[PDB]
């Protein structure tokens, strides 16, 4: 997250990280058994941190459990990102509690215009590289489809949506992939791509959870 915030600890307590011995995306606990994540996320050997705040030091609210399946969305483009949403298994269920809770999915899609919590580890700037160790939280408003699609010209399916600050200076970025985009308490979108991170002009570009809710609820319902 660049331009961001420190949220504090376990204020995001749908947040996960995913480890493959080292960090390399968010995710959102929808409920004990499941988490919602990005297909371009996707490695085997996932583990799963809830509870977490600083991911390089064992604070004492953590859970970590083995994700025992991935699925990736059946029309997933790795080249266009078109449907870039996964589901992740957990091997064994999460105990909710005040700091490891889940999201709700929506029923409705985000208008444009709300002001959304995106959050991560993912990195904190725009040119160059640092990784931030406690988790970063950003408020971004959704953009317009038009504005989107301007911004990048042939490239938004009607599964994507933009959110951020055309000025530049706050966005999420490379670290962030996979994690939540939170608009009125319902989880509505995931850190899927931009140009750069927090450059001018050039949005984040998030998967359109409430396009897949059935999806997600059919697969839940048969694994
Ligand atoms: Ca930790």
């Amino acid at each position: 997250i660049v331009g961001g915030y420190t949220c504090g600890a376990n204020t995001v307590p749908y947040q996960v990280s995913l480890n493959s011995g080292y960090h390399f995306c968010g995710g959102s606990l929808i409920n004990s058994q499941w988490v919602v994540s990005a297909a371009h996320c996707y490695k085997s050997g996932i583990q799963v941190r809830l509870g977490e705040d600083n991911i390089n030091v064992v604070e004492g609210n953590e859970q970590f459990i083995s994700a025992s399946k991935s699925i990736v969305h059946p029309s997933y483009n790795s080249n266009t990102l078109n449907n870039d949403i996964m589901l992740i298994k957990l091997k064994s269920a999460a105990s909710l509690n005040s700091r490891v809770a889940s999201i709700s999915l929506p029923t409705s899609c985000a208008s444009a215009g709300t002001q959304c919590l995106i959050s991560g580890w993912g990195n904190t700037k725009s040119s160059g590289t640092s990784y931030p160790d406690v988790l970063k939280c950003l408020k971004a408003p959704i953009l317009s489809d038009s504005s989107c699609k301007s911004a990048y010209p042939g490239q938004i399916t009607s599964n994507m949506f933009c959110a951020g600050y055309l000025e530049g200076g706050k966005d999420s970025c490379q670290g962030d992939s996979g994690g939540p985009v939170v608009c009125s308490g319902k989880l509505q979108g995931i850190v899927s791509w931009g140009s750069g991170c927090a450059q001018k002009n050039k949005p984040g570009v998030y998967t359109k959870v409430c396009n897949y809710v059935s999806w997600i609820k059919q697969t839940i319902a048969s694994n």
